[PDB]
Parts: structure tokens; sequence; C-alpha cells
């Protein structure tokens, strides 16, 4: 599914992403824009083998299994494939794992370069919320 902006900022907010970890709704729907395009089928294979899956290219090195990414672990206890849904509830509860595991959303390096230090609250200006 290729989201909306304010269509993904209404449904991070109501599964409760806006101020988790203290990140505003505007810096997860900028993250998601330059991870995916806001589209939850995004996938990207990494120099190292592992590969970024959906609308947050959460990675496979840690977070889930893809079966083909050797030594990795799979720490929010998914397929990989569960993160291409166009129910974005297994993207969601990855992510807040992510974001807690000590440098909050530097773990998205694209966040870090493109929306960290930004206004990312014109992320979500004009959206019904």
């Amino acid at each position: 599914k290729v989201f909306g902006r304010c269509e993904l900022a209404a449904a991070m907010k109501r599964h409760g992403l806006d101020n988790y970890r203290g990140y505003s709704l505007g810096n997860w729907v900028c993250a998601a824009k330059f991870e995916s395009n806001f589209n939850t089928q995004a996938t990207n294979r990494n120099t190292d083998g592992s590969t970024d899956y959906g609308i947050l290219q959460i990675n496979s090195r840690w977070w889930c299994n893809d079966g083909r990414t050797p030594g990795s672990r799979n720490l929010c206890n998914i397929p990989c494939s569960a993160l291409l849904s166009s129910d974005i509830t297994a993207s969601v509860n990855c992510a807040k794992k992510i974001v807690s595991d000590g440098n909050g959303m530097n773990a998205w390096v694209a966040w870090r370069n493109r929306c960290k230090g930004t206004d990312v609250q014109a992320w979500i200006r004009g959206c019904r919320l």
C-alpha cells in the first residue's frame, strides 16, 4: 500500500507513535517519507547482505527474520514479510522496539541525515489528527 502523507500520519498516531520515546509525529512521517516514500512494500538490499523492509525500512540484521541474513537476529519476533503488509501494526510495534534500543531515532540513518534538526512538524501540517 502507498499511503498518503496525512493518511499515514493518522495511522501512526492511532498506533501510538506520536511522542513515542519523545518523538513527535512529524519525525515518524518524515522518516517514512525518506525511507519508503510511504510504500509499505518497499525493500532495499544492503551491502552487508541484510535487507530493509516496509514503510520504516526495518533491517533484517537485527529486527526481523528473512531467512537469508547470516548471523542476524529477529528481535521483533516476526518474519520480515510482515513489515510489507498494508496493515502497519507490525512495522509500528517493531519501530517502538528499535527506537527504545538506546540511540533513539538515530537508528534510522535517513532520519538522522534528512529529518533530524528540520521542521518535522511540516509533515503533519494540514492533516486531520
